[PDB]
C-alpha cells in the first residue's frame, strides 16, 4: 500500500490515486510576497474549549489524536469558512532531522514538522460525505519549529511509547487540543486538498504564520515511533511528509496587513 518509502511515496501516489495531479492539491509552498492580503476574510474564531479528546492511534503513516465529533464542541468557524466546522483529529508530519518534515514550506524553507487539526463543515453531516463536497474540510496547520519544549505537547510524547506500532492505540482522554496552538492567529489561506491518499480536493487550508517551538526532545520521541507492525522489522516513523505540489490557478491570502 501507499506509504513514504522510495518504492510506495509520493512520487509513486499518481497510479492508484490520478487526482495526485490535479488541480488543487496540497501542501503547497506559501510565497509570502505574492500572498495577498484579503479583507473579506472575517475574524478566526478557534473554539476547542468544550473539545473531548477520546482515543491516540498509531495508523502507520503517523498517529491521530481523535475527538468526539458526534456533536458541536471543538470547532472552527469564520476567517474564509462559511458555517461550522468540527474538529475530529489532530496529526502531525515530521522530519528524520530538524532541516525537514514540514508539508507546507514558507519561502521554501522546511519546518521540522507541522500539525494539522482536521475539522469537517456540519452542513454535510459526516466526516464521509463531507469528503465529497468541495468545502468539506477546514485544515487548521501549524508549523512546529526545535528549541524551547511546548508544554502542552507532553501529555502526547509520553503516550507514544505506548503506541510504538502500527494499529496500536490507546485512550486518550481529557486532551486540551488550546495548548498546542501560538499566541498568534495570523495566517494564509488556500483552496487544496488531504496530503495522503486520498487526496481529496475537499480541504480549505488555514496555515498559521507563527511555529510553535517543541524541544529537541519532544520531536525525538516521534522519530521512535514506528510504520511497521508489532513482531516486523522495525521502520522508523519519519520523513511522512508529502512535498509541495503545483500552485496552478490558486492564490494564497493572508489575514494580515
Ligand atoms: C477520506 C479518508 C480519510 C482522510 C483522512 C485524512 C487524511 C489526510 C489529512 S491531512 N494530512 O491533509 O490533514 C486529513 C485527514
Ligand atoms: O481536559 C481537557 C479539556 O476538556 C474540555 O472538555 C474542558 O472543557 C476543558 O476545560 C479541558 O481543559
Ligand atoms: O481583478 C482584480 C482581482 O484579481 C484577483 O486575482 C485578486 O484575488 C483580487 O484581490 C483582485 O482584486
Ligand atoms: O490527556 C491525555 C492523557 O494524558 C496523560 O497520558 C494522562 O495520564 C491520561 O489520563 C490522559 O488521557
Ligand atoms: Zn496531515
Amino acid at each position: 500500500h501507499w506509504g513514504y518509502g522510495k518504492h510506495n511515496g509520493p512520487e509513486h501516489w499518481h497510479k492508484d490515486f490520478p487526482i495526485a495531479k490535479g488541480e488543487r492539491q496540497s501542501p503547497v509552498d506559501i510565497d509570502t510576497h505574492t500572498a495577498k492580503y484579503d479583507p473579506s476574510l472575517k475574524p478566526l474564531s478557534v473554539s476547542y474549549d468544550q473539545a473531548t479528546s477520546l482515543r491516540i492511534l498509531n495508523n502507520g503513516h503517523a498517529f491521530n489524536v481523535e475527538f468526539d465529533d458526534s456533536q458541536d464542541k471543538a470547532v472552527l468557524k469564520g476567517g474564509p469558512l462559511d458555517g461550522t466546522y468540527r474538529l475530529i483529529q489532530f496529526h502531525f508530519h515530521w522530519g528524520s532531522l530538524d532541516g525537514q518534515g514540514s508539508e507546507h514550506t514558507v519561502d521554501k524553507k522546511k519546518y521540522a514538522a507541522e500539525l494539522h487539526l482536521v475539522h469537517w463543515n456540519t452542513k454535510y453531516g459526516d466526516f464521509g460525505k463531507a469528503v465529497q463536497q468541495p468545502d468539506g474540510l477546514a485544515v487548521l496547520g501549524i508549523f512546529l519549529k526545535v528549541g524551547s519544549a511546548k508544554p502542552g505537547l507532553q501529555k502526547v510524547v509520553d503516550v507514544l511509547d505506548s503506541i510504538k506500532t502500527k494499529g496500536k492505540s490507546a485512550d486518550f482522554t481529557n486532551f486540551d487540543p488550546r495548548g498546542l496552538l501560538p499566541e498568534s492567529l495570523d495566517y494564509w489561506t488556500y483552496p487544496g486538498s488531504l496530503t495522503t491518499p486520498p487526496l481529496l480536493e475537499c480541504v480549505t487550508w488555514i496555515v498559521l504564520k507563527e511555529p510553535i517551538s517543541v524541544s529537541s526532545e519532544q520531536v525525538l520521541k516521534f522519530r521512535k515511533l514506528n510504520f511497521n507492525g508489532e513482531g516486523e522489522p522495525e521502520e522508523l516513523m519519519v520523513d511522512n511528509w508529502r512535498p509541495a505540489q503545483p500552485l496552478k490557478n490558486r492564490q494564497i491570502k493572508a489575514s494580515f496587513k
